[PDB]
């Protein structure tokens, strides 16, 4: 390029900017193509185009102007880049702003698309405000190769699209641009099938949708929306490894943390809406916004110490009772709660309060709703057509034909869409074996095997390989997190080494093993020592996340203090002690909603949690009790940095299952950061009870859940104890304890200290 071009786009002089700027063809050789990548990057001192899906990455040239960036790059087919800009200390990565020209499918667009390979689809499909032949309006265009005809109805046309007739392309696209509209615009798909059969369909890749139970999409300028201050958090996330971090989780039912009266508007970002009744049941309550959410749900979280929320799927979803497992609309986050910008104001205020967002995302099955993508054009499109791979028989529902390209393609841009235009730092999918068995939840003769007669589903393994590979190459510092009840291998190892690509599985193990234990009455824990050991057992053939989730205190399981048995004082002792030995356990940690103050009822997803609770003593001194263990967590490397190291962890002695006592070690990369854990969990206190530490001096007591401040009885070691020199549990020193009843200590040598 020439300085006079260069000096056009500088001084805003140049008649259209994508002439020079994005990616240009230069040369075609035999195998291989020259392309360049243009950007104008005020403030940027430095530039790069990253390929994450080559493992690329070369650096921008500054050409006639410091913020004018040129890169030359020979490959056949440029589609998938990233640009990388430093302005001073700081790192972006953004996809390039000059990538398309024109609002409407490309051949190339139609062609990748075709290939499941158009990972950013959704910039074209759905409908997004543009400019076509000098006008401004909203082009639409959906997936419907079998449909004799489509319209768009809306209110712009009295819900009559005879004039609003979509154009088919390449025997599989329809679209249509429609002049003067623009966001705000409710509409729908009318399609007649190939019987002549006429029927209404939500638009698959509408961002916006109205409160269930209507249906309609509406138009989203989904770009000019809202302005994102988390430039920092993400640096930060891309640069690091957050298995080496301290990860606790607060699960969250977004529609059930918290009600509002329904005798007012509900409160958005600079705006109101009419307020969403939470049912006909209980009309005075309604939901709070995303907006109110910001305001209310993460200061909360930020107080309690933990380090992410992860919320249970806020697609858009027809039923509150299905939680949100059962979507209708991937692309949109639920009206219940307000406006696209809404969530964005929530991701961004989460992220300035150094929180991550982890969504529940639902890529095994949809469920049979008319307005969403059943029998979408007349045939099986999204579904496969065979019941016996095409349905959850069992669940009502249909299961997505990974092996089609266009539905492979609806599912990755999906994943890929909450990262890029709502900035999550990760994703959960439960019940992966749904997607991984053909013969799930089928019973002899009605299921056939894969093409080697395995039970293997060969293309959703495939797709879910697909989905963790992008993920990790397109945003490297996630979490995708897997719940699989099989016994399935290398869920969280790489797709090279023929895993599944997870980065964290949910301990399914580990949580029946806790709470069964926990269960008993605490004179027969010593029939079941083997529940408070076995998971270290397997723990190092996946990275465990320890999760107590949503499912453990519903459907009469009790919540957590009903689990436990003995008086008042021993259920919560119980709750301590289990949670100390959680969070001092290897692994990760996920608890949800309510089991941080000692809620006595089951989860009522038509309801919100009794906050009332928080009145009483009993229940705050166990929230200071979270707050403190949380905080403790973010403290304590050796709680973090070594959880799927063999270093990170070593048992002292476990072999007492006669007193239902076990001590164990957690290392980190400096030996003075050691911790001593003992558990005692029975209501005995021990006066003296020696436990082998591998060094000298005085074992600070850092922590001990029977502390009165968490409602405890307040037994403990004053403060530490000095070791002995007398060899136990093969180790030089030991230390003569005061064990707690129903309790978990922490202890660490504090180097210098005055003897
Ligand atoms: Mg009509
Ligand atoms: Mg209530």
């Amino acid at each position: 390029i020439s300085a006079d071009q260069v000096n056009q786009i500088i001084y805003n002089l140049h008649h259209d900017p994508f002439e020079i700027l994005g990616c240009h063809l230069l040369e075609e050789g035999k195998n291989t193509k020259k392309w360049v990548v243009r950007a104008y990057l005020p403030k940027a001192e430095a530039a790069w185009v990253i390929r994450p899906t080559e493992r690329k990455e070369d650096p921008m040239n500054s050409v006639h102007h410091p913020n004018f960036f040129e890169c030359i790059i020979e490959t056949p087919e440029l589609n998938h880049y990233q640009l990388k800009v430093k302005e001073g200390e700081h790192e972006k990565v953004i996809y390039d702003p000059y990538a398309f020209s024109s609002p409407y499918l490309t051949d190339e667009d139609i062609y990748l698309f075709s290939e499941g390979n158009h990972h950013r689809i959704y910039e074209k499909l759905g409908a997004h405000v543009g400019e076509i032949n000098g006008v401004k309006g909203v082009y639409f265009a959906v997936w419907a190769p079998n449909a004799r005809n489509v319209s768009v109805i809306g209110d712009f046309n009295n819900w009559d699209g005879r004039e609003h007739q979509m154009r088919k392309r390449n025997y599989t696209i329809w679209e249509l641009f429609v002049p003067e509209i623009g966001s705000g615009t409710v509409y729908k798909y009318e399609i007649k099938n190939s019987e002549g059969h006429i029927y209404e369909k939500s638009d698959p890749y509408g961002f916006y949708r109205e409160v269930r139970p209507n249906t309609a999409s509406i138009v989203v300028d989904i770009d000019n929306i809202y302005q994102w201050h988390d430039e920092e958090w993400l640096e930060k996330r891309r640069n690091s490894d957050p298995l080496k971090q301290p990860v606790s989780v607060y699960e969250v039912h977004l529609g059930s943390w918290l009600h509002g009266s329904s005798a007012e508007k509900m409160p958005l970002l600079n705006g109101e809406a009419d307020p969403v009744i939470v049912s006909e049941w209980n009309p005075g309550a309604r939901f709070l916004s995303y907006y109110e959410l910001a305001e209310k749900l993460i200061p909360y979280v930020k107080d309690m110490g933990y380090t992410h929320i992860e919320l249970l799927p806020i697609a858009e979803h027809p039923f509150d009772g299905s939680w949100g497992y059962q979507v209708t609309g991937f692309y949109s986050p639920t009206s219940r709660f307000g406006r696209p910008e809404d969530f964005m104001y929530f991701v961004d205020k989460c992220h300035e309060n150094g929180i991550g967002v982890i969504l529940d995302w639902v890529p095994g099955h949809f469920p049979k709703d008319s307005h969403g993508l059943a029998y979408f054009d007349g045939t099986h499109l999204y579904e496969h057509a065979d019941p016996r791979i095409g349905e959850h028989k069992e669940w009502g529902t249909l299961v997505f034909n990974y092996g089609r390209h266009e539905v492979r393609n609806f599912l990755v841009a999906n994943v890929l869409f909450w990262f890029d235009k709502y900035h999550v730092d990760g994703i959960r999918v439960a019940a992966v074996a749904s997607m991984l068995y053909r013969n799930y939840l089928r019973k002899e003769g009605e299921w056939i095997a894969n093409e080697y007669g395995g039970d293997e589903h060969i293309e959703a393994v495939s797709f879910i390989r697909e989905v963790n590979t992008l993920l990790f190459e397109y945003f490297p510092g996630i979490l995708s997190i897997a719940e699989e009840s099989t016994e399935w291998e290398k869920v969280s190892r790489p797709v090279y080494d023929g895993g599944l690509g997870f980065n964290l599985k949910w301990d399914m193990g580990w949580m029946h093993d806790m709470l069964d234990y926990f269960n008993i009455d605490p004179y027969f824990r010593q029939y079941h020592q083997n529940n408070v050991t076995f998971s270290m057992l397997y723990y190092y053939n996946e990275n465990f996340m320890l999760a107590l989730s949503h499912d453990e205190i519903v459907h009469g399981k009790s919540n957590m203090l009903g689990k436990m048995p003995g008086d008042e004082w021993q259920k919560y002792a119980n709750v301590r002690a289990l949670f100390t030995y959680m969070y001092t356990h290897p692994g990760k940690k996920t608890m949800f909603m309510s089991m941080e103050f000692g809620q006595w009822s089951e989860w009522n997803v038509w309801g919100d949690l009794e906050w009332h609770l928080l009145q009483y003593e009993p229940h705050q001194q166990l929230k200071q009790f979270f707050t403190d263990l949380n905080a403790l967590y973010q403290q304590e490397p050796a709680l973090y940095t070594h959880d799927f190291e063999y270093h990170g962890f070593e048992w002292i002695d476990c072999n007492d299952n006669t007193h239902s006592v076990v001590s164990f070690l957690r290392r980190s990369d400096d030996p003075n950061d050691s911790l001593v854990v003992v558990c005692n969990f029975t209501p005995q206190p021990h006066s003296h009870y020696r436990i082998g530490v591998p060094e000298a001096g005085y074992y600070v007591e850092l922590f001990n859940s029977d502390a009165k401040q968490y409602g405890g009885s307040n037994m403990g070691n004053l403060g530490g104890k000095w070791a002995d020199e007398w060899s136990f549990h093969n180790k030089p020193y030991s230390l003569d304890l005061c064990l707690p009843p129903l309790a978990v200590l922490i202890l660490k040598l504090d180097p210098t200290k005055v003897p």
